[PDB]
């Protein structure tokens, strides 16, 4: 229902912080398998949001915009990862505002440690897509692929040698593979236990497996 060249992909500017916040609220957090599988509340927290938004000033937040409608219709958030990150995430978890964000941090740390992208390929760091979300209303415009391809092209231009992500739905994994990413590690979300032996995520079968997938750039 929209002219296809009315769709613009670009880096979000710092001054657009609030519109990034808005798209994350509307189309990302309500559908993210990790977030919504959590057994003590499905909504996201402020410390989760603060993390996502910290990347806007770094210039690695990519938006899809309907320029006619002057509206964000897609978003992807990425950042560097490097050895040492998982331990630092666990440390932040001990002091963060919510138990939920602390619990998710520890999950993400496990995903990152297990994947070991930097170790596996001999890198000092890699580019990791934290978030990839598309407004369902704008299906049929290949937005997911375009957002991911944009992050690939961008990180390559910034001198990163690998891009990764944790792909938490069967669709997002298929997209990743389509663009040449190989899934090198995985985790059954239902089977994840923290260091207290507790089961903190209870997913629908659509979000049953999380695959970390990587592509050399």
């Amino acid at each position: 229902m929209v002219a296809p060249e009315s769709i613009v992909l670009r880096v979000a500017r710092l001054d657009e912080l609030e519109q990034v916040r808005e798209i994350l609220h509307r189309i990302y957090y309500p559908e993210e398998g990790i977030t919504i599988s959590y057994v003590h509340g499905k909504s996201h927290t402020l410390d989760d949001e603060r993390f996502s938004l910290s990347f806007v000033e770094q210039g690695t937040v990519v938006v899809a915009e309907d320029s006619a409608a002057k509206k964000f219709i897609g978003v992807s958030i990425a950042g560097p990862i490097q050895p040492g990150d998982p331990d630092a995430m666990v440390e932040e978890a001990a002091t963060t505002e919510t138990k939920k964000w602390g619990d998710i941090l520890k999950l993400l740390a496990l995903l990152e440690r297990t994947a070991d992208v930097c170790g596996r390929y001999g890198l000092e760091k890699a580019y990791h897509v934290h978030i990839l979300a598309v407004d369902p209303t704008y299906r049929g415009h290949s937005l997911g692929q375009r957002l991911l391809q944009f992050q690939m092209d961008l990180s390559k231009k910034l001198g990163f040698k690998a891009i990764s992500g944790d792909f938490t739905s069967v669709f997002s994994v298929k997209l990743a593979e389509k663009l040449g990413m190989e899934c090198i590690s995985q985790l059954a979300l239902g089977d994840y236990r923290d260091e207290k032996g507790e089961k903190l995520f209870e997913p629908l079968d659509v979000h049953q497996v999380i695959k970390t997938c990587v592509k050399l750039l």
